[PDB]
């Protein structure tokens, strides 16, 4: 995440950080002790999902670990145009729930009014570096209009887009699959974006979790 700061401590129970053969990877969102909801192009070896994560170069106690027993990819991902790019991960070992761990309820009004929204992630820095405290920025939906200009015949329905307009707050490598959490509700999970990352022009694009409440709700339900 580039042009934030450090997390509140206690701001982010519902963040996962995502492992590949000791990689990190991506964010995700826990959405039921069960589940988490992350990237579709997070689908990777043996995944592996931290909870109650703050610092990653130390052991918190307030830490919990599980292999992942089930990915579901939406069936309709496109990898060449990040169309639909949503994936559901079910986890060996159910999240046992602290203050540190929490689900995130999810945005089922597509036409939600406007909210504070915020993304937060382990991703890559204005530095270039990747940091080991969580990042946390405030940014704002952009209309679909100014998107769709932004990045010509590339916005989906599926697609939301959010920025800063000041500093060019934004998601970057290895914060994928991590959430925007727009009025204390899950509204999108990082997908793409602008090289380098900044979105003072070109907005951070993002899944719009809103049009999966049916398959979210029946991929959890079968
Ligand atoms: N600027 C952003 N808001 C932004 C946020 C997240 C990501 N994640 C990387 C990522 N998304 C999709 C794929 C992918 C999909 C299919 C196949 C292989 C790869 N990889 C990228 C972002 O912007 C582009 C970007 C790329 C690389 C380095 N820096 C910025």
């Amino acid at each position: 995440l580039v042009h934030g700061g450090p997390c509140d401590k206690t701001s982010h129970p519902y963040q996962a950080a995502l492992y590949t053969s000791g990689h990190l990877l991506c964010g995700g969102v826990l959405i039921h002790p069960l589940w988490v909801l992350t990237a579709a192009h997070c689908k990777k070896p043996n995944l592996q999902v931290f909870l109650g994560k703050h610092n990653l170069g130390q052991q918190e106690s307030s830490q919990e670990q599980s292999s992942v027993v089930r990915a579901v990819i939406h069936p309709d991902y496109d990898a060449a145009s990040h169309d639909q790019d949503i994936m559901l991960l079910r986890l060996a070992r159910p999240a046992k729930l602290s203050e540190l761990i929490q689900p995130l309820p999810l945005e089922r009004d597509c036409s939600a009014q406007t909210t504070s929204c915020h993304i937060l992630g382990w991703g890559k820095t204005a530095d270039g570096d990747f940091p080991d405290t969580i990042q946390c920025a405030y940014i704002h939906l952009v209309s679909r209009e100014e998107c769709e200009h932004a990045y010509p015949g590339q916005i989906t329905q599926n697609m939301l887009c959010a920025g800063d307009e000041k500093y060019g707050k934004d998601s970057c490598q290895g914060d994928s699959g991590g959430p925007l959490v727009c009025g204390d509700h899950l509204r999108g999970l990082v997908s793409w974006g602008n090289i380098p990352c900044g979105s003072k022009e070109k907005p951070g694009v993002y899944t719009n979790v809103c049009r999966y409440t049916n398959w979210i709700q029946k991929t959890i339900q079968a």
